[PDB]
């Protein structure tokens, strides 16, 4: 619960580190935000591609922050499933999350805030989304039913109740095309979209990563 | 081949009837275009909402026209298949169609050329794209392979190649979602997306309908 983590600034878009101990643990995290004066939204971001999506939120005028979970893509390695639950899981996740965005809350004011995230993203940022109801709006995908917190993600997914756009691909080899659109189907909002694009995981077509998610979630989130 | 059809001139989108004899059938028309001066791009409407679609697309300074084709939702009545072979099926719809276009770029001039139609306007759509290489973008949807035309839409569907939005509704009670998912994953194209909403067959979103699909149209159609 507090700033360090280091900071630096590049350009227009002012970065700082920030470190939390939760439950036992040590959470690293990471704030950007504009370089002057403020920002009034909020996107938590779960996970280079972080990195660029933060730079264009940024210049929406939409603040993002990100910690880092238990964890091409982590997600596809023999040694995730232990990673995962050696990092206290599903319930870890939810309340490393929770006492990051309590921090930012009290440093910068509570604002509307979303969650952008796939694959390893959504394996959190579902049952986040679930579970934390300041979450207004979510960006997930690259995920389904057969992940390591399969049962959780099946569970908590009535409970989002928010909008969402789920972003899956046709050819993904980590994630197979059924077990994304059985997740989907399980959200319980009714103000949901799928986009499906062709081709492998790490294969999301740029307009659809950068543009389209960003243009989402600036309309949305309010 | 020639106008009236019978035309009026609401608002700012002047509306013209025309008429054609194609292969011994009379074809009706409607071509819908700014009121002055012209306009540089063309689409294609197959199918009220039709209407809508045409309102906003000369509103992007895009004219649009019509044909009826051999056709809640027609699809969905059991005289339909029956209508649609009395009224010689997809080869009938495609020559149609061309015969339409080349009315349309004599009198008007050849422009770029794109296709919009959900449901019966796919059972069309995908077939034209697929024979007339003049369609440079395709808006498709709420269509699958058990279709009533589906071995064509079978057939045809890897010889589409342009870029293709292709719309599906979760719960619709006319078109399998599996269905459609098969169809879309047979389109030769690899500059495709599926969006996919909750809902009945007429339950499309306005916003996925209108703004989005004339978007689309609008950025891709060059």
């Amino acid at each position: 619960m507090s700033w360090n983590g280091k900071d630096e600034r590049k350009l227009s878009v002012q970065e700082r580190g920030f470190s939390l101990e939760v439950d036992g643990r040590t959470v690293p995290g990471v704030y950007w935000s504009p370089a002057e004066g403020s920002s009034d939204r909020l996107v938590l971001l779960g996970h280079e591609y972080i990195e660029q999506v933060a730079k264009l939120l940024v210049g929406r005028g939409i603040s993002a922050m990100a910690i880092d979970g238990p964890g091409t893509d982590v997600v596809g390695l023999d040694a995730f499933p232990r990673m995962w639950h050696e990092g206290g899981g599903t319930a870890a996740v939810i309340a490393d999350w929770a006492a990051a965005l309590d921090f930012i809350e009290a440093e910068e004011g509570p604002r509307p805030t979303g969650w952008w995230g796939l694959s390893m993203g959504t394996m959190m940022g579902l049952p986040v989304t679930a579970s934390d109801k300041r979450i207004k709006v979510a960006l997930l995908g690259l995920m389904g039913v057969e992940g390591v917190n399969g049962e959780d993600l099946v569970r908590l997914a009535p409970q989002v109740t928010c909008p969402v756009r789920y972003l899956l691909q046709w050819d993904d080899e980590l994630v197979s095309l059924q077990s994304g659109l059985e997740l989907f189907g399980k959200l319980g909002t009714k103000q949901k979209t799928l986009h499906v694009n062709p081709g492998k995981h790490s294969a999301v077509p740029t307009w659809e990563m950068f543009a389209g998610t960003v243009d989402y979630l600036d309309q949305r989130l309010k």
